[PDB]
């Protein structure tokens, strides 16, 4: 019902009841308090409009799929995916005060697994790491996602900024549905919510992820402000982030970027259409050199296109640069 919250928490791996188990940094700051984990979401006259953009830099986000502080987005991926070398690039390459990691999934090599990452990371003394096993009982992950939403939402009364990742929503749902066997479904909306920008604090970016063998996919799409899409069929070809930016989208894009950035996003994201055409034209063996001088002129810029899309996970990208790239592969 209640769970320790506070900044003595960063560099701390918090399991799904509440107390500290390991620790993959240490800081000089000791405040532990004690808040509900069971929060009443912020009305809408204590939520601020979305309109600063989250920088990731990740260049098909900050340019395709601009996020907005205090938006709430969707990973959707199938297992082996790279979904977690993703959100290890988010956590890595944004600019947010805090992190607050929140795993209800797999076993403890995958736990142990993200604290080895953090233990060696530039934002160790700014992240929170709660975890669940699959040898916990349901009851016990689910409430891991409200004290990781909990320990986020004390930051944001702070003022911080804060990045929130749950991971997933599916074996959330997974354990969601085992507890409401116990007593014969609703804390999904409200669990998801519970993140924005308030007024008179920080904000809450909350990435939330779910796995494609959906159902769940279809309820949770259109309650959060977006989707990023990982094909596999594109880590299949190479090309790292996996995102799709033809089936992804965030719905802040416009409120959080300029007349220019649209303008150039739109001429990219046709850039890419005429190139999935070629690349089927390519496929039905009906492309021949010189006789279209349009499906030439888009052949030649398949490589520009392909690395700009393309990011090493070790490498991040200001707004300035991703503009800077885009500008040049769209010429």
């Amino acid at each position: 019902l209640h769970t320790q919250v506070g900044r003595g928490l960063l560099g701390a791996v918090v399991n799904p009841l509440g107390e500290v188990t390991d620790k993959f940094a240490v800081t000089d700051n000791s405040e532990i308090l004690y808040r509900p984990v069971d929060n009443a979401p912020p009305l809408y006259s204590e939520r601020a409009a979305i309109e600063k953009p989250f920088l990731t830099g990740i260049k098909v986000i900050d340019s395709l799929l601009t996020c907005g502080e205090g938006q709430r987005m969707g990973i959707f991926a199938s297992a082996g995916c790279g979904k977690t070398f993703l959100m290890n690039m988010l956590i890595e390459h944004s600019g947010a005060d805090i992190y607050v990691i929140g795993l209800i999934g797999e076993r403890g090599e995958e736990v142990t697994e993200t604290v080895d990452y953090l233990k060696n990371s530039e934002k160790k003394s700014r992240c929170v790491l709660v975890y669940a096993t699959s040898d916990y009982s349901s009851v016990d992950r689910c409430n891991a996602a409200y004290i990781a939403t909990a320990i986020a939402e004390f930051f944001r009364t702070e003022g911080h900024k804060v990045a929130l990742f749950i991971d997933s929503l599916t074996r959330y749902a997974r354990a969601l549905r085992d507890v409401a066997l116990a007593a014969g479904f609703d804390s999904l909306p409200r669990l998801l919510e519970r993140p924005g920008k308030l007024k008179a604090g920080g904000s809450i970016t909350a990435f939330y992820t779910v796995l494609l063998e959906d159902p769940l996919a279809e309820e949770v799409r259109s309650i959060l402000d977006g989707h990023i899409y990982l094909s596999r069929n594109l880590a299949q070809k190479g090309q790292f982030p996996a995102i799709d930016s033809l089936k992804s989208i965030s719905r802040v894009f416009t409120q959080v970027v300029d007349e220019k950035h649209r303008i150039m996003a739109a001429a990219f994201r046709e850039l890419l259409s005429e190139i999935e055409e070629l690349r089927t034209i390519i496929d039905f063996g009906e492309y021949k050199p010189g006789e279209n001088a349009s499906q030439d002129k888009i052949y030649n810029k398949i490589s520009v296109v392909e690395s700009f899309l393309k990011q090493d996970y070790r490498l991040g990208f200001t707004y300035e640069q991703t503009m800077e790239l885009i500008g040049e592969t769209i010429r």
